[PDB]
């Protein structure tokens, strides 16, 4: 009955994201990971690749599923009969930006947002920084699931 | 059965707290509001007065109940068969202090913490500031539940 | 003979901006809103019009376009104060650098005012983005502006 | 007929405070410094004296003690603006809450001004602490104040 | 020739502090840990106990020594022919407070301060929070050196 | 032999940068200023011009040398037999972004980062803001070394 949407680009999914997924799935009856796409800017990975990487690393979470979308997140949420967004926060700076979006989403659609604090070990990891470091040859193998690291290296080469 | 504990001194409960209670009660199967008893800091209202003010303001939340609590929060949470805390966040520094405590609570007991963003309207209200303003004759009636405001007038004369 | 300049791109002006204008206009004899010419949704002329329409009840405020150094705009009009709204500590830190630079190069001071709680989450950019994908932002914009924005999207 | 109140404990006034006073006095017709009576080093009378000595070149500023709600102090003097200096984003977030409460209960506005870079690290409390253990704070305080502080310590 | 002072109350020293010590000792010829005492407020541990706990957990750092002091830190630094302070920072909030003190110290004595970012695993640990959690029975064994944990439990009992 | 790398685009070097250089050169046996070459973002001065401006401003720092660099910073650091980075910090958000990168750099290569707090006088200056102000006729002469200001005038006509 209870449920939440976990949104992001997940380009690619990181161990920080996976931590958030696991914590949401432990506390909500169903969790939907929403891979949100900008049809006007390609990321590193295609939608199909992003979904595949997420599924391969969440096979142990039976109440989680993965879907893509675009446009307003609150539309994606409400069309599935849900009313909650769950997101990870790493810093007070993340909080101020996400706070704005959360209040806008509540204002326009009545959708609530719940934040969860990053695990300390992943506080510095982001998809963007992992891609940048890997582009220049840095070792990011401990920051990404097995479903991701070698696919990332493949894209870079 | 999903559930969470909402901890605080609630001295007195404000419309900001009530907003958090309502949002948590909408998303979890059960919410326990834990009114913290602190032997040292004896505030304005007794624990029983605080509990009754919360019950009055949450009469329409059937899956929310109110209890007093003492000592380590994660023990309170765990002894009730729960594994989640829910709290409101108003600002960046709110997040900084709470992040530390959420990480500590997850480390020592495996209890997770979910934060909800304040409604814009109540971003500036706190129990302490409302009491301080009220003490010197300021009008805080738009910031507190109806019942609370009447009881507050009483303790001031 | 007090006075202050309220600068921004205002693309478009929001109720958050209007709140700052009203508050500045209540505390200074003269307020100039400076619409900065610098990719936008509205033209400078349209922005000025929208602000002018929304500030009709403010007798001591006028609206003008501007280019170049803000402190030159301010001092060429005989003033030496800037008034700006602030939402967050992050807002403050960015604006702090600008304010100190502006004081250093030209002796122009900057006064910040805290956002009204109700508009803490509103920004021109977020309002445009939401409206673009169909969300209702009418409670966040002047009535004038809102209709004008619908026109630009359709 | 513009005006603003500059509140604080000023125990003692620093050059950081004085900078805020000078800047407020340059942009408002009337400035009242409100010395708040609330454990201090100086008495309210001594604080007022120190501020009065340091603000001699500011004709449109006066100094007064105050108790109770700041917004009552402000409105009883016919004004509805507070001016305060800010050093940090953390300063801003604390003051933001107060400013919004004050606007809510009494319609009093608050204008913040960014610290001069040179005094970003100075506070009454840190100056007193350093002076107590023998450090030289003379570059951070009005000449008057500095001598008065030496007296309190010896 | 190069050297730095690492100051604090260390009441008690934590694994976060020890991380800072090790990183300073790797980069400076000598490191002095300054246990700074307030003669007007006793902490949990006496000066002798604090020093002993630090020495027992830094025996593998041959260029580090531990001394106590009081009064102005810049005096402690300069009396040893040094001109540098090294401190750990966990958050932007730590930074703003420490920035003030660093600029004051540079102003009054010409002493420089170097900050180092906390290890991610210890970002939430502080002496004060560890003492508070332990006081109410929470498990802080993974946050403190072996030289500290059981002595802490002993003080509490 | 202690040492550190001070990285940046330095386009142009400011008095703020020079303050960091001087403080690092006072505390480390060797400082290497690394002028980052970025193929995409071609700024105002060529790399050789940037290197010469830094050498002119650091003529009295015998243990500081200036080099150009490309690619992963921790590779630059390690190939010079060093294991430390030194950078200035002006504000809280400076710290937030830099903290992430320092933790990443320590994770991927074991390279540490030391931050120095800005001198109050230069808290507001940056290469980008100085260039922007200069372009429109503002006087930035008090914010840049003497030599830099003359060269800046040249590139503007
Ligand atoms: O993948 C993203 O774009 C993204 C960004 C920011 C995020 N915060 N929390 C989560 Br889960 C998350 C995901
Ligand atoms: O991977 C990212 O892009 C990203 C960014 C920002 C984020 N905040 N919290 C989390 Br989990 C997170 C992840
Ligand atoms: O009442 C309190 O002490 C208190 C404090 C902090 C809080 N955060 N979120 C909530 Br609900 C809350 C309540
Ligand atoms: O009442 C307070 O002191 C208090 C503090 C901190 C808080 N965060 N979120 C909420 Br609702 C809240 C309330
Ligand atoms: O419209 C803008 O570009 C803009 C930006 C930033 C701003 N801060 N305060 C105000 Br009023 C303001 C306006
Ligand atoms: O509209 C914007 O882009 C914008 C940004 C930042 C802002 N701070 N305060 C205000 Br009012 C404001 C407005
Ligand atoms: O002296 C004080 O108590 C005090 C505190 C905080 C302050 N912010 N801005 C100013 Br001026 C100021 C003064
Ligand atoms: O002196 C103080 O205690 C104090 C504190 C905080 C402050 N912010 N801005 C100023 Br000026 C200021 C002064
Ligand atoms: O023990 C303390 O008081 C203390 C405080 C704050 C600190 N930051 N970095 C270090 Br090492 C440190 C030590
Ligand atoms: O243990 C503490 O008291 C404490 C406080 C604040 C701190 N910042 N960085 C470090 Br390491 C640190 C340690
Ligand atoms: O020149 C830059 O790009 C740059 C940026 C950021 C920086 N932090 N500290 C230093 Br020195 C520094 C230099
Ligand atoms: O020049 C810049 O862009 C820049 C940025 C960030 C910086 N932090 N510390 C220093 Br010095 C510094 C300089």
């Amino acid at each position: 009955m209870t449920g939440a949407v976990c949104p992001g680009s997940f380009d690619p999914v990181t161990l920080g994201h996976l931590d958030v997924f696991e914590r949401a799935a432990a506390q909500f009856d169903e969790v939907i990971v929403a891979v949100l796409i900008n049809p006007n800017k390609a990321g590193m990975f295609t939608v199909d690749e992003r979904i595949e990487m997420i599924r391969e690393s969440t096979a142990d979470l039976p109440n989680l599923r993965v879907e893509s979308g675009q446009g307003l997140l609150v539309d994606f949420v409400r069309e599935r009969g849900l009313n909650a967004i769950v997101k990870g926060l790493r810093t007070g700076t993340d909080f101020e930006y996400e706070l704005q979006m959360a209040q806008m989403n509540k204002h326009i659609a009545g959708v609530d947002t719940f934040f969860v604090a990053t695990a300390p070990a992943y506080s510095f990891v982001s998809s963007s920084l992992a891609k940048e470091v890997a582009t220049y040859g840095g070792d990011v193998s401990a920051l990404l699931p097995a479903s991701v690291h070698q696919r990332l290296l493949g894209k870079l080469r």
